[PDB]
């Protein structure tokens, strides 16, 4: 009765009965359905995807062409005239440290990636859509509005490539355009291992039945490991210092040096990984390499789950943690563990989480060197600054002592970000996040606000006077209307990010809700949930227990003082304890067998 079957690049395996581990792909993990939140899959739909041609066009792609009687607003209008502010100053977080921003990155890269469309090789595409900004097939430019100081700087738009497409990627097909998720669904450290085979296997030691990942072979961190370099030219890392000459890093996830501090968090992980499999090796000398990979795979997974459920989702869903995620009562089949296009667009509320600086801090956690801080956009694709400039003990110290920008109504998104962001192969540090995410709103088909809104049981305003209500803020109201005409318009990334957040938390209500109804199907429809009975045992679930951030930093890094809850803002020397104080994790539980 349905088209079920379509998933023409199929991955395809078949599943072993008893199986003990995860897949790399996350193919069987549900036994009814095997491909249920495996990778190189079309993202979930929970409504009906919305293109202007019913198929594949998104709106806004035809002029004449209205949305519920009203052009859309040009994506970088909207970004100036709502997303934009000039003063940092009182824009930070009061009670979030800068690692909750970044956990809510990785996490994020863990989850989803819709890659731009691959559309052949070798040919006059990419060239002429950011040369002559001519929309066409694939080229979706974000024009640039008559007042945009870009038009005046930049050309006439900002280069733009429509999102990969499940069946065939160059032509279409008879159902609605449904863009891939290239990582696995489940919440499984994939941006450690990879979500591919042929990654998976790359990024590990195979010369040595030890179970270790491959590590950086010229440059060491104080004799801890650096991820491997990406030796794949051309390398954006390389082209943003052509005199330092580094590469980007080469880990489970295509983004991993993005930002310093995503490729500093990955170097954590790495190391961790590393050191549960010298530690299971010396606890269980006859376990070969394949077992070593796969039980530290398998800790460092639970870690993440752990981390991310117990102390990031309360601190970003406040009081409606209880209400989406309640406490796990087991493995349920029926739920469908994959990532939905909206979630993908909900989860990017961490763009107004960015601050405009980075810090390095020293062994007393004071500046690091005469140019301590720095701007956000000199660190793009930036690992120069890693190798060359102090390993990653002194951005790991401004992770802990430095805040996350607080989402303000009147201050959304950095201009580090809004205006000068940088892309791979794009040269330079001129792009605009806010706008890319509402012109991928609009690529990836999404329905708008109010229908949001009705999918979380939430009011749908239609008037001015009703979006200021539910935004609390008239000014910002009266904006969003002058642009969108009707809230039906609005595109959900701003939408959702303009609702003042929720009590004890970092986002409003319609995000509290999607998100919170994903992240509770990643762990009711995960086999693999690290409390599901018979993934670990009753005395691993208590070791696991006592994982921590802090512990990671101390066991990963030569820093010696660390908070003991590391997502909420903490001063040094007050908020900082000796490494030897926190809980470690108790690895004798993972004891072959004993009697
Ligand atoms: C995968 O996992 C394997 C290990 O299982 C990694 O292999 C090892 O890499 C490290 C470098 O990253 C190598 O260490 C070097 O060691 C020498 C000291 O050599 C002596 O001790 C070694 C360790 O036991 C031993 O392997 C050596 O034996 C080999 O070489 C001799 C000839 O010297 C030969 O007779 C033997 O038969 C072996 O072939 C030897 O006993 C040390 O001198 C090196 O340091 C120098 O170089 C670094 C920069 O490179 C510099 O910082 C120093 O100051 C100095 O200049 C270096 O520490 C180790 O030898 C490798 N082990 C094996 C078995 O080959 C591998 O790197 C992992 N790969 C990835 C991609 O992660
Ligand atoms: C640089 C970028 C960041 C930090 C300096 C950053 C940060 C975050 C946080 C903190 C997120 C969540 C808590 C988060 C989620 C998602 N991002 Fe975003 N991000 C930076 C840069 C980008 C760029 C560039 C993109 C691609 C934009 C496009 O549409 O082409 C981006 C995306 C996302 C994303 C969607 C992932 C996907 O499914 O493809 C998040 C869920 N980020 N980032
Ligand atoms: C590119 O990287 C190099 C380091 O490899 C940076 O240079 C150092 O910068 C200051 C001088 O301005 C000094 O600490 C060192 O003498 C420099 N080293 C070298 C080799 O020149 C350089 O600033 C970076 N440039 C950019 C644009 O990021
Ligand atoms: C900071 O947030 C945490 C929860 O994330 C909370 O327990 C603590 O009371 C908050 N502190 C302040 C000062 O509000
Ligand atoms: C399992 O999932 C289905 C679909 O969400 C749900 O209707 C059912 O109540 C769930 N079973 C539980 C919670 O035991
Ligand atoms: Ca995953």
């Amino acid at each position: 009765s349905w088209e079920v079957g379509c998933g023409a690049p199929v991955p395809l395996v078949k599943c072993d009965e008893n199986s003990p581990y995860r897949t790399i792909t996350g193919d069987c993990n549900n036994r009814r359905s095997p491909a249920l939140g495996a990778a190189n899959r079309a993202l979930a739909r929970w409504l009906p995807a919305e293109y202007e041609d019913g198929l594949a066009l998104p709106f806004g792609w035809t002029q004449r062409k209205t949305r519920n009687g009203f052009r859309v607003p040009l994506a970088r209008e909207v970004s100036n005239k709502i997303v934009g502010y000039l003063d940092e100053e009182g824009v930070l977080d009061q009670n979030r440290s800068l690692l909750f921003m970044q956990w809510g990155q990785i996490v994020d890269h863990d989850l989803d990636f819709a890659p731009e469309t691959e559309l052949g090789s070798n040919e006059h595409s990419k060239t002429q859509c950011e040369e002559y900004c001519i929309q066409g097939d694939n080229c979706f430019p974000i024009m640039f509005p008559k007042n945009d100081p870009k038009l005046k700087t930049q050309g006439k738009c900002m280069p733009f490539f429509r999102a990969g497409f499940v069946c065939p990627t160059p032509p279409y097909q008879s159902l609605a355009r449904e863009q891939i998720n290239a990582v696995t669904s489940f919440l499984d450290a994939s941006l450690v291992y990879g979500s591919e085979p042929s990654l998976a296997s790359r990024l590990r030691n195979l010369s040595s039945p030890l179970g270790l990942m491959a590590v950086n072979q010229e440059a060491w961190d104080h004799g801890l490991a650096y991820l491997p370099f990406n030796n794949k030219k051309p390398s954006p890392c390389e082209f943003i210092n052509t005199t330092a000459r580094v590469p980007c890093f080469l880990a489970g996830d295509f983004r991993a040096s993005e930002q310093i501090l995503l490729a500093t968090a990955h170097t954590l992980l790495l190391r961790e990984h590393n050191r549960l499999a010298r530690e299971l090796k010396k606890l269980n000398p006859h376990w070969n390499g394949e077992k070593l990979y796969q039980e530290a795979r398998k800790i460092l997974g639970a870690f993440i789950q752990i981390i991310t459920f117990r102390d990031y989702l309360p601190i970003v869903l406040g009081s409606e943690m209880q209400k989406w995620i309640p406490p796990y009562q087991g493995y349920n089949n029926s739920v469908d563990p994959r990532i939905s296009n909206v979630f993908t667009f909900a989860f990017r509320f961490g763009h107004m989480e960015v601050p405009s600086t980075v810090s390095r801090l020293d062994e007393n956690y004071q500046p690091w060197g005469p140019e301590a801080e720095l701007p956000l956009h000199t660190l793009f694709f930036n690992t120069w600054r890693i190798i060359k400039d102090g390993g990653i003990d002194p951005l790991v110290r401004g992770l802990l002592a430095k805040k996350s920008k607080l989402m303000n109504q009147d201050k959304m998104v950095t201009s580090e970000l809004r205006n000068k962001l940088f892309q791979p192969t794009h040269k330079i540090h001129g792009f605009d996040l806010a706008a890319i995410n509402l012109q991928r709103c609009r690529d990836h088909g999404m329905p708008g606000y109010n229908s949001w809104r009705g999918f979380c049981g939430l009011s749908q305003p239609k008037t001015l006077k009703g979006l200021q209500t539910v935004l609390k803020n008239k000014i910002l109201a009266k904006k969003l209307m002058d642009l969108y005409k009707t809230p039906d318009n609005i595109d959900i990334w701003i939408g959702g990010n303009a609702e003042p957040m929720v009590e004890r938390g970092r986002v409003g209500p319609l995000l509290a809700c999607l998100l919170g109804r994903q992240f509770q199907q990643i762990r009711d429809g995960d086999r693999f949930w690290w409390e599901n009975p018979g993934v670990f045992t009753e005395k691993q679930r208590d070791s696991l227990q006592k994982v921590s951030f802090s512990r990671l930093i101390c066991d990963n890094t030569h820093i010696t003082k660390v908070p003991l809850h590391a997502f909420q803002a903490n001063n040094y020397p007050h908020d900082f304890v000796d490494c030897s104080t926190v809980d470690k994790l108790d690895l004798s539980p993972w004891a072959s067998r004993e009697n």
